[PDB]
DNA sequence: TCGTGTAAGCAGTCCGCG
DNA sequence: GCGGACTGCTTAC
């Protein structure tokens, strides 16, 4: 097999590399890598190296990496560009793996771990590590085993061995319900003392050294705690055994309001799963506790125990250990679903970066572009300092707030990357500038043609057309990968709807789910077999189809994120190819494209309808248009349709056969006008929306920019078994909105769109009447909490104190003195509840850590003093009044003349 | 919230608005 | 009360 790296580090003048050799064995080597860098040279000097602008360069080979680094400094001192890859380990990887890396995940040691630390005096700070580590569960992907290290003797209590037999039993048998499928995979090791536990853990770590290290909050808690605890007990040298090269450093992570420390373990790639989740999941969660996320992702119940976690070991060590094991497994289960580790390996090896660098689109693209240019013996420019400057982005049309009955939407495929490719936008393809007219003049095609030679953006920039720039070439490669995976995702989605339809008529039989590839549209044969399957088999197939869809979603949306990240990186001062001319060339072209096609679509539909100046495009944002289809439906007449699916079919055909060709004609003209390299503005139908045929539903409504709701029957070729609400921006979509209020607002919207005014009024009256019964957590608001200290004046709110911060200050006074009480953590999320006038907390609201029950110290009083009236008005009535006033309907029945009977 | 970008919505504070 | 200037937070793209 072809070799591939696992990890790479620079340590002084050495590259330390862990890799899989040609025989599939893990090896480590130290290489005295001599880096090369470049300087511009005279044109008369014969060379094969050229910078991206075609200027000749001389290669400078250094005796060692420190010499190269010193030379860069002196070049700055002199005032001359020092060209080439200054991150020498990226250059090392490029030299050592000069081919497309094919990796074998089965050879990569992925470790998932979690620790427990009993602490009587509050949160055990990892930088202090003053409390014993009393449990470690460490899962190893190569062994496929859970290694459990259990401390039986501690200053906080001596306990008996954990019982695998009790662990396996149902919670209803007094067990812990450790999943049967991992029972045989547990290797349990009890310890008489913590020193023995940690010494054995390090020996184990040396034998089975993680390449990828993950878990939940491992970078911020588990790793620093273990490192510092071992340091405290044994000294620095022993703690450094966590690194295969015995090198670690404290890294200070800075943000806007403070800093925290992590431990860099040289020769390990730490991919904390909470951070993978935040980057790759495209969710914004009210809480990021593992309990909360596992419930959300896997629909598993809360890991239930009595009393505080600080007393759990002494009271129920059995459960303590089982829950530690289950915590490790839950991360594996989330990864089995989301496949973020797989994604990270894919992206990291593709770019030829340290795997942990996948968190950085700038580092990722720097490597991709460097490797690409190096293939042509081209030399990358030096990174420069730039002041942060604001620049313009997308256009968003102001919609007229209203109900909109029939709506068809259209959207440009991968807009910003498509613009980059169409226009040929790259650092080295800049050809010059032209004199810009106001954007309106290009939109309406009255401005002079920018260039008869070069490819243009309406920001004034011109680009070469003779050859593709490196940015277009590389972005195209990732776009093509993205497209493949999006294909699999949509197939799995369509396949899911086939199964949902079949579930209306399940067969009374005993059978098995079909062995199929859900990434491909079901054949006629498969569809026929599905129609004969039992509910049990169908439901298993639906689960599998949905899991396939999720895997496709992970693969495609994050490749989309990477390519859109390149467009954004052009506007980040730390990117090697930072250039606001290029960043604005993209965004300004986007503004033109949207408004150009709005005009073309309006012109086309006015022609087909025989009207003048009527606005068919009701809304657009960045690269999408929403088209009112009322007049198209009305031209055949609602009475002529057999059912909802009939008019959906009709609009689908109208969009594909009439509107899309008109749109493509419109964009081809725009391409010619801007003299672009290649026509890549591909705008296809997205949504078909409307009320159910014969209903009083309103179909859709807009309240403002980025705030709308649609009842969708077909989305990108997926014909739903049941209509799906597409709600954007409204409170149903916001993590700050209480959970039960999201639910209620969604049902209000469903009724508005599908059933009409009377249905909405019936539901509102009931919710208003019953909502006080809802669990307090379900009706609490949520907010991130920054700058708590700034607004804290002797425990009380200072000037301009935000509402949620005031709630935290109230909480802090109420728990003052109690060392065990859960503390609000700066930068994390809180639940927030309003308090009634005259409450014992002395203020109008209280806040506590999100994803948790409020401490029993104050729970009863919070419940007693909760202001239900304010809660309802603020979170429910106010947003609903917004929806209904926009939609021109009433959530309460108005008086009429009939009331007199 | 260490980690690519801008546009733009709503909650809430402070305080004007005769 | 509502609305502007401002901060804070959270979406859509
Ligand atoms: N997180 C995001 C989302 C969007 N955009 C920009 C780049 C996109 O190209 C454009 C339009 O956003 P879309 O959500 O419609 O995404 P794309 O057009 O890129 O992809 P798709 O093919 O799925 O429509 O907005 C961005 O910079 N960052
Ligand atoms: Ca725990
Ligand atoms: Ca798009
Ligand atoms: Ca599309
Ligand atoms: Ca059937
Ligand atoms: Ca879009
Ligand atoms: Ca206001």
């Amino acid at each position: 097999m072809k070799e591939f790296y696992l990890t790479v580090e620079q340590i002084g003048d050495s590259i330390f590399e862990r890799y899989i050799d040609s025989n599939g064995r893990e090896r480590t080597r130290e290489v005295e890598y001599k880096p090369s860098l470049f300087a511009h040279c005279p044109e008369s000097q014969a060379t094969k190296y050229f910078d991206i602008y075609g200027k000749p360069c001389t290669r400078k080979l250094f005796a060692n990496m420190r010499d190269a680094s010193q030379w860069i400094k002196r070049m700055e001192d002199i005032g001359l560009e020092a060209l080439g890859m200054d991150d020498f380990k990226l250059a090392y990887l490029s030299d050592t793996y000069n081919y497309e890396i094919k990796y074998d995940h089965t050879k990569i040691r992925v470790a998932n771990f979690d620790i427990e630390v009993t602490s009587p005096d509050g949160f055990p700070e990892p930088s202090q590590a003053k409390h014993p580590i009393d449990a470690i569960t460490h899962y190893d992907s190569i062994d496929d085993r859970f290694y459990v290290f259990d401390l039986l003797n501690s200053p906080y209590g001596n306990v008996e061995e954990w019982s695998i037999e009790i662990a396996a039993k149902l919670q209803e048998q007094g067990g812990d319900e450790v999943p049967s499928e991992i029972i045989d995979k547990i290797i349990y090791m009890p310890f008489d003392n913590e020193k023995e536990l940690l010494m054995e853990y390090l020996n184990f770590w040396q034998q089975k050294t993680p390449v990828i290290l993950t878990g939940w909050n491992v970078e911020s808690f588990a790793i620093p705690y273990v490192y510092n605890r071992i340091k405290n007990i044994f000294g620095e040298s022993t703690a450094k055994r966590l690194s295969p090269h015995r090198k670690t450093r404290v890294k200070v992570i800075e943000n806007m309001y403070g800093s925290r420390e992590i431990i860099t373990l040289f020769g390990i790639s730490v991919l904390d799963y909470i951070d993978l989740y935040k980057k790759f999941s495209f969710t914004n969660q009210p809480s990021y506790s593992l309990d909360y996320i596992s419930e959300f992702e896997l629909n598993v119940g809360k890991l239930k125990y009595d009393g505080p976690i600080s007393k759990l070991r002494e009271s129920n060590h059995q459960r303590y250990i089982s829950y530690n094991i289950i915590a490790v497994y839950r991360v594996l289960q989330i990864d089995a679903k989301r496949q973020f580790i797989n994604l990270s390996l894919d992206m990291g090896y593709y770019a030829k970066i340290q795997i942990q660098s996948v968190f950085s689109p700038i580092k990722t693209w720097d490597a991709i572009i460097f490797n690409s240019l190096k293939e042509q013996n081209k030399v990358i420019p030096q990174g420069r300092s730039h002041p942060v400057q604001p620049y313009p982005g997308a256009f968003v049309k102001e919609p007229i707030p209203n109900r909109y009955k029939y709506v068809m939407s259209f959207d440009l495929t991968s807009l910003y990357p498509s613009i980059i490719r169409q226009v040929n936008i790259s650092p080295e393809t800049i050809a010059g500038t032209f004199k810009v007219a106001p954007l309106h003049d290009y939109i309406n095609a009255v401005a002079e043609r920018p260039s008869d030679v070069y490819s243009c953006s309406p920001n004034g920039m011109m680009y070469y057309k003779d050859r593709d720039g490196v940015v277009p070439t590389e972005i195209t490669k990732v776009f093509n990968q993205r497209k493949e995976h999006k294909g699999y995702m949509l197939a799995a989605q369509r396949n899911g709807e086939i199964i949902k339809e079949a579930l209306h008529n399940p067969n009374l039989s005993v059978d098995e789910p079909l062995d199929v590839d859900y990434r491909f549209d079901f054949s006629d044969e498969i569809k026929e077999k599905i129609k004969k399957l039992s509910a049990k088999s169908l439901n298993e197939m639906l689960f599998r189809a949905q899991r396939t869809e999720v895997a496709g979603m992970t693969a495609q949306i994050n490749r989309k994120a990477l390519i859109n990240g390149l467009a954004g990186a052009l506007g980040n001062v730390w990117f090697r190819y930072y250039d606001l001319r290029n960043a604005t060339a993209i965004t300004t072209f986007g503004q033109m494209a949207l408004q150009w096609i709005e005009r073309k679509v309006n012109e086309y539909l006015n022609e087909v309808c025989g009207t003048e100046g009527e606005a068919f495009v009701l809304y657009g944002d960045t690269d999408s248009i929403y088209v009112s289809a009322d007049k198209i439906i009305d031209k055949v007449g609602e009475s002529k349709f057999r059912d909802t699916n009939h008019w959906v079919d009709f609009l689908d055909k109208f969009a594909r056969e009439r509107m899309e060709p008109a749109i493509d004609r419109g964009f081809r003209e725009m391409c010619e006008y801007m003299n672009n390299k290649q026509h890549l503005m591909f705008m296809d139908r997205e949504a078909i929306a409307g009320p159910p045929l014969g209903s009083k539903g309103i179909g859709g409504f807009w309240t403002g920019k980025k705030r709308y709701a649609l009842n969708v029957w077909d989305m990108e070729g997926t014909r739903y078994a049941e209509p799906k609400l597409k709600i954007m921006g409204l409170e149903t979509q916001k993590s700050s909105t209480p959970k039960a209020v999201q639910k209620a607002l969604k049902e209000c919207i469903r009724r508005m769109l599908q059933e009409g005014e009377e249905s909405l009024q019936e539901y509102f009256k009931e919710f208003e009447k019953e909502f006080r019964q809802l669990n307090y957590i379900s009706i609490a608001s949520v907010s991130s909490a920054n700058n708590i200290a700034k607004y804290d004046v002797g425990g009380f709110p200072g000037p301009k104190c935000p509402f949620h911060i005031r709630g935290i200050l109230t909480y802090n006074r109420a728990i003052k003195g109690n060392i065990d009480a859960p503390q609000v953590v700066e930068g994390e999320k809180v639940y927030v509840l309003p308090l009634r006038e005259g409450n014992p907390f002395g203020d109008k609201c209280i806040a506590w850590p999100s994803g948790t029950e409020i401490t029993d110290l104050i729970k009863d009083d919070v419940l007693h003093w909760m202001d239900y009236t304010v809660l309802l008005e603020k979170t429910f009535i106010k947003p609903l009044e917004g929806f209904t006033s926009a939609a021109k309907l009433d959530y309460e029945k108005k008086a009429s003349l009939f009331d007199m009977f």
